[PDB]
């Protein structure tokens, strides 16, 4: 019964109230819907930042560079955040967004194989440059919010060109919340290198009845915003639209 004018106004106001500029793309079946207070962001390119971890994991598992139970040991060096100073599986490193683990995985993959696989998957602009362990942070790899939600839709439905078991293993790593019989799978991103800074939350809702609704939030992060604004805006949006 709620007008779409009213949905548009409410979701816009969640971005307005967080004092950011951002878009959330929702995909239902084949239809893409764009909401937020900066709709033109939807087809602009930004660094994927930590969202690239989902593909990094698929590539590393498909090519036998790691298994899902393997423990990546902390090497004992000081790490940007204390929560990263511990031993982790890929799945724990996914949830904490632990760059050192995923950097180790990228080095095991190596520049050549990473380039061939990022091309084969057609992710974003497909260009990873010549440094295998930082191309997702400050260029040259870029991707639009439309491309991110289409990647999430592909993973949610097992349509990427990787084994089914590989896709299932990576999807178990991405479960971040249950809400009234609904499961949210998503990976967050915060590109602190680039100016302006970019924030992501990309994933899908799996509803009770089995339907999967992909989404990609993309916003500008400003000095001294909480990371959890990505979660709050996403949850409020999906709830406003009755998706969760």
């Amino acid at each position: 019964h709620i007008s779409s004018q009213q949905h548009e106004k409410a979701i816009k106001s969640y971005f307005d109230e967080a004092q950011t500029q951002g878009v959330i793309i929702i995909k239902e079946g084949k239809n893409l819907s764009t909401y937020g207070n900066a709709l033109a962001r939807a087809n602009k390119e930004y660094v994927p930042a930590s969202t690239f971890k989902m593909l990094n994991a698929l590539i590393g598992l498909e090519n036998h560079k790691a298994t899902t139970n393997e423990i990546f040991k902390w090497d004992g060096k000081k790490r940007t955040y204390p929560m990263w100073e511990k031993d982790m599986t890929l799945g724990e490193a996914m949830a904490l967004s632990a760059d050192p683990v995923y950097q180790e995985l990228a080095r095991r993959t190596g520049l050549e194989l990473m380039q061939k696989e990022v091309k084969r998957v057609n992710f974003g602009n497909t260009n990873i440059g010549t440094q295998v362990d930082n191309f997702w942070l400050v260029g040259p790899l870029k991707i639009t919010p439309v491309q991110e939600v289409n990647f999430a839709d592909d993973l949610a439905h097992n349509r990427l060109p990787f084994k089914l078991e590989t896709q299932e293993e990576v999807k178990k790593m991405l479960l971040i919340k249950e809400v009234n019989g609904s499961k949210i799978y998503a990976k967050s991103g915060w590109g602190m290198g680039v100016t302006p800074q970019v924030g992501w939350l990309t994933g899908w809702v799996e509803q009770a009845n089995g339907k999967k609704i992909p989404f990609s939030l993309n916003l500008e992060m400003k000095e001294g915003m909480s990371g959890s604004i990505r979660n709050e805006i996403t949850y409020k949006s999906l709830e406003n639209l009755g998706i969760i």
